[PDB]
RNA sequence: UUUUUU
């Protein structure tokens, strides 16, 4: 019947129905059902992700291929675009037909589906670029109070920094201080407590098992490009990404892109960038940054609905300047920034926070004064100590209460 | 009747033989007149595919350099089982015809010691689905052997399992590279059935000539002599071929010496970019190293690659640091060890406090790791000299088992 | 390459 589903099934699956249908790698086997199915007049169909390309047409690409090239791609003519003011990034389903001689690709027969809605009406949505952009004002708690070891992290979070709708945070960490794991500790709370937001988790360059085990333990999008990618593979991918949730946000959508190692994006920008001359500080080219601050800096609140909130790891204290350069460069842009110091992991010491350096902006927006001026006490009482000291200070303060109940009794 | 073998053979030897039947002339004789009456010969070697498409077998004595007796793959075979660089082939040769230069492959016998025919349905390498380590690999050994020490603390302060990402970092004179040499021959006693290969990439050649008679295993090197570019080829011919043998699930470990050397010769060896990086190191430089590096981890398919490597600190420069770094961010095993503790003659040097592996609770029961916790909590505080003869004379006790037991 | 970048 579909494509996709036909792709996703097993290979021995696919087997059954070939001899009992009436008739070799999977691939041939899946086009062979289908050309049977299409020759009886039955309809077919595929889903992929718009991606316009400089001649005017277009494709669908598959996640499982990170959104690049598939030989199982489906033509958009210019057509089928104007037709519906289609834009890259569109997630689109329908009914299609086979390549006849010659075509090399199948080809998008009719339209159903423009990004899980009606086409007709995606043709009156107004633009991204338009949008009226805000800081966060809905909040987004990340205790989903369940009185664990993991909710610690959680509730620390939602102490030291608070989380809002359009939420252009920032988790600033030398190597090995929990951050990856923390944004996959944040990546598990909003899947609790927020089926509602739709969650995309992009690893670019950051370690291949890490990737694997994302995908197990996260409910949603996760699209990956391991070390093993080329710079040129990292950036398309994530390009590819940012515009899938743009669109998204067009259609009043809330999305949250998980990014790990923001800065190695940034990196994979700077070998791109044709050379300016005038080469910054660290070896960073002046130009390479405009790129990666539009990607970081795309993230937003919308004050016509949807939104969309990125939080991505920085890498500071590495022996580079680099990474100094690149934490200024996005911390002068985001709204909130979250600092793990490598001295509060070197004691095992967990979540090893900088509660001194966290902190988002605008906090007055995402809670009510008292839990504000609470956390301002919280502040103003931990400021004194060191990074260890606060930390177990803080952590066992709150080992043996809910969020709200240590509240009360502080 | 075997070339390999005919080629290892003393000169003194096979002359003998001979009668009864240059030293490369003779080799060349030799096979021709085992030829002449359609007596079979037999060769082996790790195939590199090339530009033309296609391949030659390179040989270990050659350091998989470029090789006079290497035998010819035609591009025609290579399809036949969708080979790679870096496969083992053996199998009928001929020999050279005359304006032919070199051997060629008659037949295939076996691929990476395995029927031929299997290659079709293996899944690639990059195909693998990876995850953390799981098996455990231990260096600790009821030998307690004087030197068994340093395997023990090793095995307390920072776990390895199978596919780790490993790295050891010290100074100059901190017993690293020695200490590689400790860990090689732990291994090799608890562990015959992982494939061993021991990288040893431009650190010097006194150093190849004390491993390889003092290790069991493959002892590929390349010496400081050696200009960047070999190097780099070598070290590639390595890592592809270690890759090969993971994807028929076999497990493959390797130590290689001087990871920063490495990077080093790739710095040297790199298409020139406007920007450079702190330490003189050029910004694009690090790419290559990264994959080498990263190419070690874990299989469901079955198999691992697991790969650790000496890192230089306070080196002087930064580019040694810079670089430190950068693999700090790839692995999961880092270690380290200090001069200050390596000046007062107590070994091993390692310190504690700074060393660690990401995700010990799979490698660890839950009770290791409540004793190593413990442990850590307490060494914590504690100096590196204190702390490690600390340690160090209650490990000579016991062996860790017991020591943490009377703890 | 010099400047920038180290
Ligand atoms: N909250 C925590 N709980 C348990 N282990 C942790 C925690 N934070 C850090 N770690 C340990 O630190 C290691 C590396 O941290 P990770 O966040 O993966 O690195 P990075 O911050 O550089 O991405 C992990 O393998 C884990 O064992
Ligand atoms: N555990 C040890 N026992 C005895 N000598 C040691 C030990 N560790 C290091 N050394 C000494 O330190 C010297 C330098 O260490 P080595 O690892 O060979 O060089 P590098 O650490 O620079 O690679 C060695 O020659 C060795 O004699
Ligand atoms: F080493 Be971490 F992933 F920055
Ligand atoms: F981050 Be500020 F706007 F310089
Ligand atoms: F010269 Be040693 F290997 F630091
Ligand atoms: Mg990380
Ligand atoms: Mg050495």
């Amino acid at each position: 019947m579909n494509l996709t589903e036909l792709k996703n099934t097993p290979v021995s699956e696919l087997i059954t129905l070939g001899e009992n249908m009436g008739l070799m790698r999977k691939q041939d086997i899946i086009f062979a059902i289908l050309k049977q199915h299409a020759k009886s007049g039955e309809d077919i169909f595929g889903d992929g992700v718009l991606e316009i390309l400089q001649d005017g047409f277009g494709f669908l690409r598959s996640a499982d291929s990170s959104y690049l090239a598939g030989p199982d791609d489906i033509y958009v003519s210019p057509s089928q675009i104007r037709r519906f003011n289609l834009r890259t990034g569109d997630t689109i389903s329908g009914k299609i037909r086979p390549p006849k001689e010659g075509e090399r690709y199948f080809a998008l027969l009719k339209v159903n589906e423009v990004n899980f809605d009606k086409p007709e009406n995606a043709r009156n949505k107004i633009l991204f670029e338009n949008l009226t952009p805000l800081h966060a004002n809905s909040r987004l708690r990340m205790e989903r109070g369940n009185g664990s070891t993991e909710d610690l992290t959680a509730r620390v979070l939602d102490l030291a920094s608070p989380i809002g709708r359009g939420q252009r945070g920032l988790i600033v960490a030398p190597p090995k201080a929990g951050k990856t794991m923390l944004l996959q500790n944040i990546a598990q709370s909003i899947a609790y407590n927020h089926p509602d937001c739709v969650l995309m988790v992009l690893l670019i360059d950051e370690r291949p098992e890490e990737v694997t085990e994302m995908q197990r333990l996260v409910k949603g999008e996760v699209v990956a490009s391991t070390f093993d990618e080329p710079a040129s593979r990292h950036v398309q991918v994530a390009e590819m990404v940012i515009e899938k949730a743009k669109r998204l946000v067009e259609h009043k959508k809330d999305v949250i892109i998980l990014l790990d190692s923001i800065t190695r994006l940034a990196r994979a920008y700077n070998t791109v960038v044709p050379a300016s001359g005038k080469v910054l500080t660290g070896g960073v080219d002046a130009n390479a940054l405009h790129r990666p601050k539009r990607f970081f800096g795309a993230a937003r609140n919308v004050e016509e609905g949807g939104s969309l909130t990125i939080i991505a790891t920085a890498l500071i204290d590495t022996g580079s300047k680099m990474d100094e350069v690149i934490y200024e460069e996005f911390k002068g842009t985001g709204n909130m920034e979250l600092h793990l110091s490598r001295k509060i992991a070197e004691k095992r010491v967990f979540p090893a926070i900088d509660y001194n350096r966290s902190g988002t902006r605008k906090e007055e927006l995402l809670t009510t004064q008292e839990e504000l001026q609470k956390m301002w006490i919280l502040r103003k009482i931990i400021h004194p100590m060191g990074e260890i000291d606060a930390m177990e200070f803080l952590i066992n303060k709150l080992a043996m209460t809910k969020t709200n109940d240590d509240f009360f009794e502080m």
